[PDB]
């Protein structure tokens, strides 16, 4: 059986190995250079949250150890407030509920490797440009534009947010698309592993400076190093001139402005700051929903191709890399292609919804600058019936990070939660005057185990 896929990214790697595992005739398409092959160009620096969805993918594909060996353990939240230095906020009470920072060129070289073990042939500095369905024939060029063309008969499409398969499908099939933007653009940064050491930078955290409309997060690299976002404005609303935003930035030196009056305690330990400004170009972010993923038998999307989400949940990946096994299987034991094209879709399609939308609303979790009272004893409450039922009550950062709920039912049930504590916390200043069996006997009224 023959299947051709586009784009060695997370997703496209990881099918490419399970496919080729299970008999497949497997070749994948990338349009970058291979990047097991050194050069003397500039390291890649950028790293990703790894959670218990993608760890799970990677442990079917015989993967997961490889990868966590060059992964930082993240414990919990290190929240950056002013005047006041942070204390970890743990994400679960032992070491089993941890998310992994791994370098995203790290992981990309172990499933390349692992693509290949299995069998697939992986053909770099290809970059597809068409695709003709009546002739099943694909289009791919170099960066050049030299053109090559390439009989297929099963098209996989992994090629990332602005994918060329689903641009090729839209084609011959109407998408549905509904592109929804997002005002942050984003800006990579770097803190040296001298920087983090002198200012005692906890590694194995997540770290997180909030503030409101922007924000910056920083991942651990193995070599005590940190990779430094700052998700801000593209430009500055219209009631509003005055609000920070990347069309003040005007260059590095003005970047640098920016931090030490709004991130003064950061601004130290971003040596370079106002270079990497400058070089790293600032990233655009959105969140695309499709009505169809595929093309009868013929093409189907996956990952960013199929879902683009916006990054504050941290499961683009986790997503793809669940997509990926997901559309392993049903290929590997459907009737025809058609049909597990069909499966897949209609099984992935509710889920991906529901983590676009949870991703849209974690934004507001990262960012907040200050917690309500309102906010903590809600928290607090949510805590004492997770201890009384850890069968019922998890809350939905949880479900969603640590297990492999589906997306969608960790979304409801985070809904009934919700409503859950926000009635039995209204009108009651602290915990004593709650009636806290009144609660518990709700929790197991409304959320089976
Ligand atoms: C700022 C930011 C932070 C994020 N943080 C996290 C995080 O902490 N955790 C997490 O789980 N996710 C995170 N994500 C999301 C994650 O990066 C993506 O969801 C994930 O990379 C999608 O995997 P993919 O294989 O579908 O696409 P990609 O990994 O992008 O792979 C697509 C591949 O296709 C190739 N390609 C593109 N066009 C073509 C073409 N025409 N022809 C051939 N090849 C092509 C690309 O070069 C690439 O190799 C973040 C995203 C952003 C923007
Ligand atoms: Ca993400």
């Amino acid at each position: 059986r023959q299947v051709t896929i586009i784009g060695a990214g997370l997703a496209g790697t990881l099918v490419a190995r399970l496919l080729a595992r299970n008999g497949w005739q497997v070749n994948l398409f990338e349009r970058r250079p291979d990047p097991r092959i050194e050069t003397g160009a500039r390291g890649r620096s950028i790293n990703l949250a790894l959670a218990e969805r993608g760890a799970h993918a990677l442990r079917l594909a015989g993967l997961e150890r490889e990868v966590l060996a060059e992964a930082v353990m993240m414990r919990g939240r290190m929240v950056h407030v002013p005047g006041t230095p942070p204390n970890l906020q743990p994400y679960g009470r032992d070491d089993s509920e941890v998310i992994w920072s791994i370098n995203r060129d790290r992981l990309n070289r172990i499933l390349l490797d692992g693509a290949e073990a299995a069998g697939a042939s992986i053909h770099f500095n290809l970059g597809l440009d068409s695709v003709d369905f009546a002739r099943q024939r694909l289009t791919l060029s170099n960066v050049s534009g030299e053109r090559l063309e390439k009989r297929f008969h099963l098209l996989i499409g992994a090629d990332g947010c602005n994918s060329a398969v689903r641009q090729a499908m839209a084609s011959v099939v109407d998408l549905g698309e509904h592109l929804e933007t997002q005002p942050h653009g984003y800006k990579e940064l770097q803190i040296t592993p001298e920087a983090s050491a002198q200012f005692n930078l906890e590694p194995n955290a997540l770290h997180i400076w909030p503030h409101g409309d922007y924000m910056c997060i920083a991942l651990p690299n193995l070599d005590r190093s940190f990779t430094v976002t700052l998700f801000l404005h593209h430009q500055s609303p219209a009631a509003q001139p005055a609000s920070p935003s990347f069309a003040q930035l005007v260059d590095g030196h003005a970047a640098r402005r920016f931090f030490q009056r709004q991130f003064p305690d950061l601004s130290p330990m971003l040596d370079s700051l106002e270079q990497d400004f400058e070089h790293h170009p600032t990233g655009k972010l959105a969140t695309l929903r499709l009505t169809t993923w595929h093309v009868g038998g013929q093409a189907v999307l996956l990952g960013d191709a199929a879902h683009p989400m916006v990054p504050f949940h941290g499961q683009g990946m986790n997503c793809a890399l669940e997509d990926a096994v997901a559309l392993a299987e049903h290929l590997q034991s459907a009737a025809d292609n058609a049909s597990a094209l069909a499966a897949f879709t209609a099984q992935r399609q509710p889920d991906a919804l529901a983590i676009q939308a949870m991703a849209l609303e974690n934004y507001v979790e990262m960012s907040s600058k200050v917690a309500s009272p309102t906010y903590l004893l809600e928290r607090e409450l949510g805590q004492i019936m997770a201890q009384r039922q850890p069968t019922r009550f998890i809350p939905r950062y949880s479900m969603v990070t640590f297990s492999r709920l589906p997306y969608a039912q960790a979304m409801a049930r985070g809904q009934i939660q919700e409503q859950l504590l926000k009635f039995a916390v209204a009108n009651h200043s602290d915990l004593t005057s709650i009636n806290l069996d009144a609660v518990e006997h709700e929790v197991t009224r409304c959320l089976p185990p």
